[PDB]
């Protein structure tokens, strides 16, 4: 009868984790209140008290997105899981789908779109670029899409995509606007209803400083109508918006068991939303803008070059630096964690090998942290081998 | 000029009630798991995170009793693991046989339909289980590529026998997928020895970790089918080729796919360390004994167990026939209102027919049996009887 697999020796040792100052494109470090919420005991996942916390979270999401949309809720997964929830519900097989492919995030949207049978049309742009109204209109006119995807904060390239006017333009072409604000939310201006966005989503782990694992999403009535009139069922059950809507209190029926929400992660997310509700959006935008401007000045004084030349196009939360000539970017990243216990990153997708990425996210977006990463980079530039 | 003002409810502190959770799960968290949930973040692609991931993988191989290389965590709840299994294993048009003896088989049918399989339910009333002979007829008639069976049917209180089923499926060139969300750690289960090709469970049952992560492992036969199919799975998030790579299961450097739930992995790591320290067979013994003690106390109250055959009772989730004359909703409310204990009614086909009492992991104790027994005694004495 004897078990062949034995208790793993490594698990018989205590868990211990290193102390790391996370100054990459995210996830970010957690403030005390969010760590404390993470250590709390479970409550019933369909209890009145749980529903009250969920309702508070929904109010918080409506605040940070600046929307009145009733159909606003949490997706029980990471930012990719929220994008897939948007696409698997809004798009039916054969639907035309226009995508701003200007970095890895647009590429990921193309991949998901293809998999669920859309007719996908990328607008491809080198890393560093953004879309104009004219570029979008040309795509809308040519491809007659039911949905456009735009990345607001392109954290792979350091770009801040302008959003004014795009929603109205899409709507003239009978197109819904979907916007990724995972890296932008809380760090730079964003107004869902004022900007005519139809589907907006973000993640817990960037400027909100919650642990990775949950994501935030909201749907206009136009998007709501399309999702509820579909004649095909979405390919996913877990992400079916009719079930999720009901369980999050968004429709007129009693909440029915769908899947078990991540109770403890929702405590933490609730607290992250309370913190930014206390600080205020505009104050948070100012904090990130100023920290970013300070970082840009210090990096240039090190002799590094910002990847995005035009300051109005720079994403405050994630700054791209050209890799300095003669260095191997891997040495610089390794040097910084090895000798300073600071995380930064290289590039990602099309910016792989071209940039270093430095994040300033929420409570970590400070002049004091700018000074730490500046000194770490200075030392890497002094000691890493140069060709 | 901002449209939306800060919500006043969020300007108050978070406060949660104390609840003793003795339903079908999620279960309460032991102090070590709560402490891990309170730790600081590390880098989601850091060397230290990969080591923790590797320790988790060894833990899963331990609790499943497998050596499969393709073993990993799904970043979502038990439904998400089931969808990962089916969306990668099944291509559109594949024949899919399902043991629909409660809500969990019904859910498998729904997902299977959505992803274009040709679904064949074997439908049984709540309380039933499948024999080898009934599965063999389904295999012969429908020539499925995959069979789904629920091991611990937490909606009906049933313990499904597993010996023999994998071997049967393989004679018919069918893969065996088993849901062990409710049974893992609380009753015997051997992935390799029972010939199971896909096995999954959840964090929040007997493991006593918070909900939100799930455990999955694939045999070489399942691995071969997933890596052979000519169509891409409908999901990117759940694509096994990307996930296998990031979890260190394949021959290539780990590439970014999606950000794993760092803090939840700390907690799941500790949940696996705890049962590694206890030892699997000791855990099985604890659940078996706690459930037998529960069964006698409940019968001594005049209650009737829903599953008549003791060998068919799932130790982790016990169903009780709702007693004649009472409104089950009054009984459930009485227990939370006056004793701060959570129990449940039924689910899916058992709705209105049962109360469900869970004994899960560190909560599967004689002490907790005494607590819920006293609460039900009081409920029977004070709830209205028709
Ligand atoms: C608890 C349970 C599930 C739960 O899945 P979630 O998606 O995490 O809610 C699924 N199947 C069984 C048998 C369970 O007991
Ligand atoms: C961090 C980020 C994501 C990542 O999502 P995960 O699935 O949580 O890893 C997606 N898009 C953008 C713009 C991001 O900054």
């Amino acid at each position: 009868h004897k078990l062949l697999v034995t208790p793993p020796k490594a698990l018989l040792k205590p868990l211990s984790i290193p102390n790391q100052l996370l100054l990459g494109p995210g996830p970010s470090n957690l403030p005390p209140r969010i760590m404390a919420a993470g250590g709390l005991q479970m409550i019933g996942s369909m209890s009145k008290d749980m529903y009250q916390i969920m309702d508070e979270i929904k109010e918080g999401i409506q605040y940070v997105f600046q929307t009145r949309n009733p159909l606003t809720l949490v997706i029980s997964g990471s930012g990719h899981c929220a994008l897939e929830a948007a696409l698997v519900n809004v798009l039916e097989p054969g639907d035309s789908f226009l995508v701003g492919a200007n970095g890895i995030w647009g590429q990921r949207a193309v991949d998901i779109g293809e998999r669920i049978g859309a007719r996908v049309h990328p607008m491809t742009k080198d890393p560093g670029g953004h879309y104009t109204l004219q570029e979008v209109e040309e795509g809308l006119a040519q491809h007659k899409p039911v949905l456009l995807f735009l990345t607001h904060g392109e954290s792979s390239t350091g770009v801040l995509q302008p959003l004014d006017g795009f929603g109205e333009l899409c709507h003239r072409y009978k197109c819904l606007l979907l916007v990724n604000s995972v890296a932008s939310l809380g760090g730079t201006p964003l107004y869902m209803d004022r900007q005519g966005i139809d589907i907006l989503y973000s993640g817990s782990q960037k400027a909100l400083n919650a642990p990775p694992g949950t994501s935030l999403i909201s749907f206009s009535d136009k998007a709501k109508k399309k999702m509820y009139s579909r004649k095909t069922k979405p390919f996913s059950f877990y992400l079916d918006i009719k079930w999720l809507a009901n369980f999050w209190g968004c429709d007129d029926q009693p909440r029915m068991y769908h899947h078990t929400i991540p109770v403890i992660s929702l405590y933490s997310l609730r607290e992250s939303l309370a913190l930014i509700a206390e600080q205020g959006l505009e104050n948070s935008w100012r904090q990130h803008r100023e920290a970013a401007a300070y970082l840009h000045g210090r990096l240039q004084a090190l002799g590094l070059q910002l990847f995005v030349k035009d300051p109005a196009l720079r994403l405050p939360t994630v700054t791209t630096v050209a890799v300095p000539a003669g260095y191997d970017w891997r040495d610089i990243v390794s040097y910084v964690i090895d000798h300073f216990d600071i995380e930064i990153m290289g590039g990602l997708g099309p910016s792989t090998g071209k940039v270093l990425r430095i994040g300033l996210l929420g409570c970590n977006a400070t002049r004091e942290n700018v000074d730490r990463v500046t000194e770490a980079l200075r030392a890497a530039l002094q000691h890493c081998p140069k060709k």
